[PDB]
């Protein structure tokens, strides 16, 4: 079934909302503040984020911006007292929330969430961290952006030109030596065994 993240700070409310979804076959994790929300987003995968706007720590709008920047396409539903796919005013009927969640999910029912793990690597875009078999590998911003694209291709081949468009600038001056030296540095950082394969005329890919 569906897994959602509920971020709401009002006492008992986050737990009560998860409770109302339980028998709707919609499971949920909860958080009362933005720091906990980000920590959960670094570890678990969710189908939708339900975010109260005014919460302690990083606000609900700041969480929404970081989800949007992650490039996952995960739908976001904001809760308001009274960017984002939809907004819901508190208090709301539970059937109303379950309807919005299902509608948001089925719009993208056949799309796939990003590939963040392959061949031992785990990539977390929220903390911008890479783990190889559980071992932390520090990476520069450019190295991470290139690796993020290669991992998301799940062994598919990515040209040096696409890496330049996606990790430097969509209308960049097509010079690919910078991409080549960055991939080479990434290979040194990741270590043995070799995980980034070169396809001579086309580009690079994650091996196995
Ligand atoms: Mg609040």
């Amino acid at each position: 079934g569906m897994r959602v993240l509920i971020v709401e700070d009002e006492p008992y409310l986050a737990e009560a909302i998860r409770d109302g979804l339980r028998l709707e076959a919609i499971a949920a994790d909860i958080a009362g503040d933005g720091d906990t929300a980000l920590e959960l987003l670094s570890v678990n995968a969710y189908d939708i984020a339900v975010l109260d706007r005014d919460i302690p720590g990083p606000s609900g709008d700041e969480i929404a911006e970081r989800i949007v920047a992650s490039g996952s396409g995960m739908p976001i539903l904001m809760l308001t007292a009274a960017g984002a796919d939809d907004y819901l005013t508190k208090p709301f009927e539970l059937q109303e929330l379950a309807l919005r969640l299902r509608a948001l999910d089925r719009r993208r029912a056949h799309s796939r969430p990003p590939v963040r793990e392959i061949a031992g690597l785990r990539l977390d875009p929220f903390r911008r961290e890479v783990y190889r078999g559980g071992r932390y590998v520090a990476l520069t911003r450019k190295q991470f952006a290139v690796l993020e694209v290669l991992v998301a291709a799940e062994g598919g081949v990515v040209s040096a030109e696409e890496l330049l468009e996606r990790a430097w600038d969509e209308n960049a001056d097509p010079f690919t030596n910078a991409v080549r030296i960055t991939v080479s540095a990434l290979r040194k950082r990741l270590g043995e065994p070799g995980i980034i394969a070169t396809v001579p005329g086309v580009g690079y890919r994650i091996d196995t």
